[PDB]
């Protein structure tokens, strides 16, 4: 399912968001953006900047994509600075009508129905259709030893990309 | 007014959001933050950011001040992705209990109002205490040539600030 | 377009909502409920409501309908409880996976979209597809004396009933 | 604290947010209303709502207050219907500024943020000045047989008390 995009918003390179984003992406065999390893800058909105690599591929896979799995960790109620950051180089010509999945990654309790507010007012601002299952993955729900997703999870997450399919 | 900060969230050098964050400091004898210029680097997690001057600078500003017009464009139903990763550099120690007064620049039309909730929501994240007063400078409050704000919003802007000290 | 049910959400009789949600309803042909002249009561959790006819037609209308446009105004940055309390009587057994076009009725300037944000979140609340295209009625689109939208917010329904039968 | 004045929002009567509004109210010896019994009818815009003794007695008690706990079960990802309803019945005439504590009681799991967020920006659409900290009740923090909260919740409440308090 190369056709389906993970993009991995902690820019933290040992985030659970990133256990839970690379556990997607090859269990589900998806391309890949990880925030944690990127060489964009922060948007600065000068014309150099439409020429960087970094940028030119970040457009590019987001715009081939037929789906998106878009994930975050909450950082202060909100999605992640790094992706906010990504977003802020892309525009409705990359995500109209695009299917996205939205995943935060929260510290437990309460936490994380923020970022995915956050999350799913910013994907309609670029005309992206937010499917209605979304998730929140707590510290019960990722390993970090085997880095990977728990058992609940893993099947919570299949039925989001089968949704996902469903939408695309 | 030195013990109220004054944050420019766009990260361009020519945005309208810092022609209006300029004219409030100038008014009103404000601290400075401008993230069009700034070193902060993406936060990342690491603990070697913690010894960044950018990053002790930023947290002293902040946690120093009385009080906080916060503003930012709305890009993609959002505050920039550049004030969120400064405010990842922080935490209720800089924030909590801080009048916080928050302002959005948008486009035109319906535009500001999804910046204005999502920057509410992580100011509370936070721990501020944002008053009730908001604005939204469209361009029409802006003039660019002159670089600085209409007639009509340095009267808003004026009322703001007289309501941010009312909750100091 | 009877499996489309337009539901206008204000509860005066001489609202601009219910002039735009009429002018739906007759243009598209679609089915029709108005909360500015139910039986509803306010939903109170007991049992004998399930019994009432007005709950059972309420129910019953929601869940035949192949799409829905979910109208209400905006009254203090919220839908109003006219359109809250009548969606408390219902669940995702009404909503599941249905799409839904949501529209707010403001008094223009900035209004409409915190209506909007919480329509979104209600209607995800119950399952339902949100489509991206949303719109924000002002006093300019409504022709109060003729009871009709204006020329240019026709348009932009049409274009709404377009994309809302893409997602049916 | 007669001049605290607690709002249960809940139209149940024998729901878990009374039995929390309940507690306060006799705790902190405040104000009260309780939308599970009251005679107001759904808002429709009309004068002669103007002169109904419960929407009289509802401008008046919010008016007065000093300060307000305002609590709501979250239905659907939002408020009440019931409260929506009656804070349509009022304006900023009797909120401005008036220092407003939100509570919102959910299901368990991950409930109660989406209400607690409705919440925060009707109220803002007053002008109240709705404080940091906010509480979610779970069922395990309401005790149903005995008809009150659990310790933990109760120490909470009165921080809640303490923190409204100041911003009075
Ligand atoms: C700056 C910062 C802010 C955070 N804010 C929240 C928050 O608002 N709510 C929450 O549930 N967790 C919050 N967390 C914890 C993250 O949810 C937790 O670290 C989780 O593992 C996701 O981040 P990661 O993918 O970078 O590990 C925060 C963490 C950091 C470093
Ligand atoms: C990437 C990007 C996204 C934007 N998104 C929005 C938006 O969602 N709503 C809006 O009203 N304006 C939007 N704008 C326009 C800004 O509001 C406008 O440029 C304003 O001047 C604030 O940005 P500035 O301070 O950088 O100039 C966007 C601009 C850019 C570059
Ligand atoms: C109690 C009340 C609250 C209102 N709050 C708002 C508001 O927050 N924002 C706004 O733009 N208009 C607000 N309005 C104005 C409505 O948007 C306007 O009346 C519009 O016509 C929709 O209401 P209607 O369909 O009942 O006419 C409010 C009106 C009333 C009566
Ligand atoms: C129509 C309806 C919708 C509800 N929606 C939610 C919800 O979205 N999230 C949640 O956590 N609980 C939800 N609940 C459960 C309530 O949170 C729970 O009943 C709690 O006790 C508060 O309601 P009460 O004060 O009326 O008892 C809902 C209950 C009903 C009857």
């Amino acid at each position: 399912m190369m056709s389906i995009l993970v993009i991995s918003g902690t820019p933290r390179k040992n985030g659970r968001t990133r256990i839970a984003a690379s556990y997607i992406r090859d269990r589900f065999h998806t391309d890949f953006i990880d925030l944690s390893e990127s060489e964009l800058p922060l948007y600065n909105g000068e014309e150099e900047q439409n020429e960087l690599p970094s940028v030119q591929a970040l457009r590019r896979q987001v715009k081939k994509s037929a789906a998106v799995v878009l994930l975050s960790p909450e950082y202060h109620s909100g999605m992640s600075g790094a992706l906010k950051n990504a977003i802020d180089f892309l525009s409705s010509d990359h995500w109209a009508y695009k299917p996205v999945a939205i995943i935060a990654a929260a510290g437990g309790g309460k936490g994380g129905m923020n970022a995915l507010a956050n999350m799913r007012t910013v994907m309609r601002g670029v005309y992206a259709n937010v499917i209605p299952k979304q998730l929140v993955l707590d510290p019960i729900h990722i390993d970090m030893e085997r880095r990977t997703v728990s058992e609940d999870m893993a099947v919570s997450l299949k039925d989001m990309i089968e949704e996902l399919n469903m939408f695309t």
